[PDB]
């Protein structure tokens, strides 16, 4: 019901700022400040995909 009717997938592209401060980051290393995801979930499977 949140995807708009009369399409299946929906491409979105969200992007996260990762400081030295915090560490043990999981299946990112620590240097990388910036990191570069784009998600997209369809109505026939219920997790989405990263």
């Amino acid at each position: 019901d949140f995807i708009k009717n009369g399409q299946d997938v929906s491409k979105i592209e969200i992007t996260l700022k990762n400081s030295p401060n915090v560490t043990d980051i999981e299946y990112i290393d620590a240097r990388d400040e910036t990191i570069k995801i784009t998600r997209i979930i369809t109505r026939s499977k219920r997790r989405s995909d990263y």
